[PDB]
């Protein structure tokens, strides 16, 4: 029966936290700590159910982030880390990620509040980061089993990283620099964190490739240079992992959907010629790092690259010939 109170509650919920954020009124680290402790999963449940889009849900949105905006890692790690039986906290985390995907998908703003938009981007960065560290120190091969959940994470991570791109900052010549000075390039460390999570995964990667094949391309498809630069080697990485498998088998299964998706997005029109160029380059580098199977992957990547100029030429010609 909480329904009519939602907005009203948010009102309450608003002011408290913001007067908590009000600087010199009084020290509140433990106080906000407590409020966190006994309201987080709660409000998350709410906006799970409050998840209807038409109403004042957006307000709750701010509420949530504001909390965690104010609220510091020491707290995340404090007891929201330190819950009861682990499986419960696992459940909670799935709730978190699924909701985050539900946020980034169907964003609750008309894209004109891009300022607070950037802010909530940042706070989501921070929060999911804290989730990353706990998921390591509570769900790496130290928690060797029940390690699928990253599915969500990774897609969510990728799904996060799949907006606010070079053309977007292009809008004003100032726009890029503006958002960089205020924020930098979020995508950089976003992808880097996903990358180090990949590395941190360890041997269980082989359990995971065919799924994560899709995600690693958009990030690689990224218009920018540098993170894409650090991003390609992952490809040689899991192809090598598939080789650790290919001791029994190959990586043909891998390269198949590789090529597949590669197509549908390249024809979808994201990468550029220099994209394939640097692909070729770096993959070749990696192939110099390794022996014979690197040469095999080289000829396969030559096939790839070929297909790439085929597609780019296709695109440029279609947009101008019929």
């Amino acid at each position: 029966s909480n329904k009519p109170d939602h907005e009203a509650s948010s009102q309450l919920l608003s002011n408290i936290l913001e007067v908590l954020d009000r600087k010199d009124v009084g020290a509140t680290a433990v106080h906000i700590q407590l409020i966190m402790e006994r309201l987080l999963r709660r409000i998350n449940r709410t906006v799970i159910g409050m998840n209807r889009q038409s109403p004042h849900i957006g307000s709750f949105v701010a509420c949530m982030i504001a909390l965690l905006q104010q609220m510091d890692d020491s707290h995340y790690s404090h007891y929201i880390s330190t819950f009861k039986t682990r499986q419960d906290i696992i459940d909670f985390l799935m709730e978190t990620f699924i909701m985050f995907k539900d946020l980034i998908g169907k964003n609750v703003y008309a894209k004109d509040w891009m300022v607070m938009n950037m802010t909530q981007n940042r706070v989501f960065l921070r929060a999911i980061n804290q989730f990353a560290e706990v998921l390591t120190r509570f769900f790496m091969d130290q928690a060797s089993f029940e390690l699928q959940l990253w599915n969500n994470y990774f897609h969510l991570a990728v799904a996060f990283l799949t907006h606010e791109s070079l053309q977007l900052e292009t809008f004003s010549q100032a726009k890029r620099n503006k958002i960089v000075k205020k924020y930098g390039d979020m995508r950089k460390e976003i992808g880097f964190r996903i990358r180090d999570m990949w590395y941190n995964l360890g041997p269980h990667k082989i359990k995971f490739i065919p799924s994560m094949v899709g995600p690693i391309l958009e990030v690689t498809l990224t218009p920018e240079v540098e993170l894409r630069k650090a991003t390609i080697p992952i490809f040689f990485d899991m192809m090598q992992c598939e080789f650790n498998f290919s001791g029994n088998g190959n990586f043909h299964m891998f390269e198949n959907e590789l090529i597949t998706k590669l197509d549908q997005e390249v024809e979808g029109g994201r990468g550029d010629e220099q994209y394939k160029v640097l692909l070729e380059k770096l993959l070749l580098e990696h192939c110099r790092k390794h022996k014979y199977l690197s040469s095999s992957g080289e000829v396969f990547a030559l096939l790839v690259s070929s297909l790439l100029e085929n597609l780019l030429d296709y695109r440029t010609i279609i947009m101008q010939d019929e």
